[PDB]
């Protein structure tokens, strides 16, 4: 190892990843955060103890990895600002910009630009993010482990062979938390419909969701098999489940993710 | 962490508490699991390294705490089978059974001061469980602290003022993990329908659910407010939400929890 990582933009996602790295003992001297405004840089400067600058070029100078963490409308401007610094350099660029495809990023940066596109989600802010990654052709294996490692600082990381699967990631893990929020609400309010106080129902619902997710993660069993541990033949759970299967949830979700992916394609910048 | 704990029955709930306790550092030597059939005991003996025995009375013998982890319609006999051994000492008895009210247990055992009802769930295995606890006023504070110390080791604890609250908690967090497992199944198979691999769909689904609960748990913001914060207008997420909102999920879950409670109320007429 020996990687200088520069984050262009000092926003929420950059902060997520930087704090994740710092917390895992990543050398703070090997990190640079550039931001347009000074306020945000105070945090990175004082608390994180990483390098800060308001000059993207200075910031990117000598970096092995440049992470593009600016809002999507600023992505072309920052690229054009760094095209000369990053030209024929073998430097890895990680794009966090939603919707922005790699070929489009290549147009701005050069043709042999080494690009990884990340699709992280909101739970990144609580160190439980799910990130889908797509790697350019130019990206060498070392850089793929590097990209994966950096994004693992905020949660788990998967790869897709084709960049068109990113929109499917966005629809699943990108928009997924919202789905769970909706679910938790419905479940919460059902519990409250019975004689459970709002506070108890809220807490139990969240712990229940947390626990089922933890179990699924740390266990070999499928979610089907884990469901069996909960269900006794002719038991209470089985009756509640029969009702949930009444609602045709697989199909409900298929339409939901389809709507999401369709929208993602329309919003996709190429 | 010093009590001798004997689980009567070694099924799913027993297995998950025990796995949870061991994971928390609980001395395997202080735990005993019994079960009418032999095969289930193998896991406890070989994976957990805890005492196993096919004989309820032998397991209960030295226990400082006895956890009844048999079906609700098997609680009565188990209580009669052990009535004397339990009453003979201040052995704390924790019933996990749904639809077995303390009054019935007080009858089974002829005593009513060492009875705590606990409504745990399977994520206890990973120490991320949720357990409703109930105990009548006849149960002193140190017995209640004991039960709590034990259930707290595998996850959150919530004491409730009435027993029907426990049965409500049973339909929420007791059966809850199954609901989540079902949603996760539906979600990841939907993701596979769109063309993602099984492994990726499973992993992202799992992690997505975890992340959502985490965000929920780490803020005082409601789930609704988090949903808004996460949904931009005209965006990808909003499209999916609009589909989901038409699934009438609030009503689906209300209908589902109630059907769990009514079924619980059916079993309770049966446990005597
Ligand atoms: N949906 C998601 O959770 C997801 C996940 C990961 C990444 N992303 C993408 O990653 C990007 C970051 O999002 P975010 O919410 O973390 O950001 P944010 O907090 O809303 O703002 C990003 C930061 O970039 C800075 N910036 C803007 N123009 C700049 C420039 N020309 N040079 C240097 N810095 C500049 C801004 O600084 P000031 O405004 O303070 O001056 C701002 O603080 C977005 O494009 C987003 O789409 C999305
Ligand atoms: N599982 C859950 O998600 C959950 C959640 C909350 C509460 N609970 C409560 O926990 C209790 C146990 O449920 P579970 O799902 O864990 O049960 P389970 O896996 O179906 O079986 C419990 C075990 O008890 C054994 N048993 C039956 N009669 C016995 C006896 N007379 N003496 C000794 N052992 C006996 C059975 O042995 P054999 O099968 O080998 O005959 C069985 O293995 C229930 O009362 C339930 O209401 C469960
Ligand atoms: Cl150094």
């Amino acid at each position: 190892n020996t990687s200088n990582i520069t984050f262009i933009g000092g926003g929420n996602m950059a902060r997520n990843i930087v704090v994740g790295l710092i917390a895992n003992g990543y050398d703070p001297n090997r990190i640079c955060v550039t931001n347009r405004s000074l306020d945000k840089l105070d945090f990175f400067k004082e608390k994180c103890g990483v390098h800060t600058t308001q000059d993207n070029r200075q910031g990117a100078l000598n970096a092995d990895v440049v992470v593009l963490a600016v809002k999507p409308h600023q992505i072309k401007m920052v690229c054009e600002e760094l095209k000369d610094i990053l030209s024929e350099t073998k430097i890895l660029v990680i794009s966090l910009a939603v919707g922005v495809t790699t070929p489009l990023i290549e147009k701005w940066l050069g043709k042999a630009s080494r690009i990884v596109r990340a699709m992280p989600n909101t739970p990144s802010s609580v160190r439980a993010g799910a990130t889908g990654l797509f790697a350019n052709e130019t990206v060498d294996k070392d850089q793929k482990n590097l990209a994966e490692s950096i994004m693992r600082a905020v949660g788990l990381v998967i790869w897709v062979s084709s960049e068109d699967q990113i929109e499917k990631i966005a629809a699943l893990s990108g928009s997924g938390p919202a789905y769970i929020f909706l679910i938790m609400e419905a479940l919460q309010e059902a519990a409250e419909q019975l004689g459970l106080t709002k506070e108890t129902a809220e807490l139990l619902t969240e712990q229940t969701v947390l626990g089922a997710a933890r179990m699924a993660l740390e266990t070999e069993q499928s979610v089907v098999q884990l469901r069996q541990f909960v269900t006794s033949p002719g038991g209470t759970t089985e009756q509640a489940i029969k009702v949930l299967e009444s609602g045709n949830l697989r199909e409900l979700f298929i339409k939901a993710l389809t709507a999401a992916v369709n929208r993602a394609k329309e919003l996709s910048k190429t």
